[PDB]
């Protein structure tokens, strides 16, 4: 079992409406496994599968993200999202915040599993900066 993640290049000319998609995760080689989906970043207490990432330049910088899909749903433990079917090969990363964030690099870091066993893990610089035009 292995995992890919694809952050989407884009510009946000106005507010960062929460629940905007900003990256996709593809999943591979799980054909008969119920897959848990979680991070080892700081957890947001309010929501399962939602996490807080710190500025590489300035750890007071926070970027509040969320992972979920149309075929992923929380366990009541507040530990991750879970899919029950084969044929749910994608999931989404959302901004889950209230306004715009500070320019910095934020290092995002997810993991999946059958459900425990042995874990798979991807990571991805997500960089934010300020375009003037």
């Amino acid at each position: 079992l292995k995992l890919m993640i694809k952050i989407n290049e884009a510009v946000f000319y106005d507010r960062i409406t929460s629940n905007k998609i900003i990256g996709t995760g593809h999943l591979f080689n799980r054909e008969g496994k119920k897959i848990l989906i979680s991070s080892s970043l700081e957890k947001i207490k309010n929501t399962p599968g939602a996490y807080i990432i710190r500025g590489q330049n300035n750890s007071a910088h926070k970027l509040r993200i969320r992972i979920g899909g149309e075929d992923w749903q929380p366990d009541n433990s507040g530990i991750g999202m879970v899919s029950h079917s084969d044929f749910t090969n994608e999931f989404n990363i959302y901004f889950f915040g209230n306004g715009d964030i500070p320019v910095d690099t934020y290092l995002i870091s997810i993991y999946a599993t059958e459900i425990v066993g042995n874990k798979a893990v991807v990571q991805a610089a997500v960089t934010i900066a300020a375009k003037l035009n």
